[PDB]
């Protein structure tokens, strides 16, 4: 209230103008104050100096009637600034006026690494923010991002995924800023994924977005064009000198009638005449042979194969009965009783 008393925080007034401004380091507002005694008469050559929660002052000058000027420039950074005043380095107390530092318009350049890997890998995404339709990088823009879309590899929509994460958490807890560069990379994995491509929308504060897909491999599905899944089955697998072949899809061999639908894809299934016409079928041993090399369903979890049904055999078991193993356990058997050889549809894992 000045050293003298006659200051008045009710005649005086602190305005902003204008009270809105971007958070992109240039938007400027002029701060008055109106400096006022009990009276009403203007207090001229007084010593004023303002402050700001945000953005940044320049020197206060003083014009005719008692008011004092500054021009405030945003910061990087949104929020309200609250503005204060003192005179002679003690505070007057008069109402203080606000600045909203609202967030600036930018464009979002997404990048990832690479757009598809494995499950287990993390693809690395980076939001690169530019003041809009400027090449000029934006720091500090709030950014959150959302799954907006969720496909297998045939175009339909897929409810039953995992949620990717983003550092290691769910996506919809995401919080961070563009760094000095303007830009945000963040590490992005799908442990409980299944098999999908997720579009993932990143969100600046201002609601300027920009999409980009990231594809996660499920093991149990093979990278082809015609699988329902996203996957990086096992092409072959060596043990020992011998070569194994993943099984068909139905849609590799559509002139068999046997099918088995396991993992979420349609595998084509075989008797044993139809197998040893297709290719060199493995003997009962050298499938055991695989087995030990990838135990405990690992035949599943590692290389990615279906093991529900049992892999055709070359090995004679009884006259008319060749052995099919298990490749889930390493057990192999034969069936008589349900001549398995003939009406038993079972997979195919090629010798090559």
């Amino acid at each position: 209230g000045g050293g003298r008393g006659n200051l008045s925080t009710t005649n005086s007034t602190l305005v902003a103008a204008p009270v809105n401004i971007e958070a992109n380091g240039s938007d400027t507002s002029v701060v008055t104050l109106t400096l006022r005694d009990s009276n009403n008469n203007p207090v001229t050559g007084q010593t004023v100096a303002f402050t700001s929660t945000l953005g940044t002052l320049d020197n206060v000058t003083e014009q005719a009637s008692g008011l004092y000027t500054a021009t405030l420039t945003a910061g990087t950074l949104t929020g309200t600034a609250s503005l204060s005043v003192n005179v002679d380095g003690n505070n007057l107390g008069t109402t203080p006026a606000t600045i909203n530092v609202i967030p600036a318009p930018v464009d979002l350049t997404v990048l990832t690494d690479n757009a598809r890997k494995n499950i287990g890998q993390a693809i690395s995404l980076t939001v690169i923010a530019k003041y809009k339709s400027t090449d000029v990088v934006a720091p500090n823009v709030k950014m959150t991002f959302e799954q907006v879309a969720v496909v297998n590899r045939q175009n339909s929509p897929v409810s039953s995924s995992g949620v990717v994460q983003i550092a290691d958490a769910n996506y919809d807890a995401f919080t961070g800023m563009t760094d000095a560069n303007g830009q945000l990379t963040v590490s992005v994995t799908d442990p409980n994924g299944i098999g999908v491509q997720t579009t993932l929308r990143a969100a600046a504060e201002s609601g300027d977005m920009e999409n980009t897909n990231v594809t996660f491999n499920v093991i149990t599905s093979p990278d082809s064009a015609q699988a329902s899944m996203w996957g990086n089955m096992a092409e072959t697998l060596t043990a020992s000198g011998v070569t194994f072949k993943r099984p068909y899809l139905a849609a590799e061999k559509p002139g068999t009638i046997g099918t088995n639908v396991e993992n979420n894809e349609t595998w084509a299934m075989f008797n044993q005449s139809q197998a040893v016409a297709m290719c060199t079928v493995p003997s009962s041993s050298q499938l055991v042979s695989l087995y030990n090399l990838y135990p405990l369903n690992q035949i599943q979890t590692v290389a990615g194969w279906p093991t529900m049904q049992v892999y055709r055999s070359s090995t004679s078991a009884v006259i008319g009965q060749h052995f099919y193993v298990y490749m889930n356990t390493g057990n192999y058997a034969y069936n008589s009783i349900g001549n398995g050889d003939v009406d038993g549809n079972y997979n195919v894992s090629c010798s090559l």
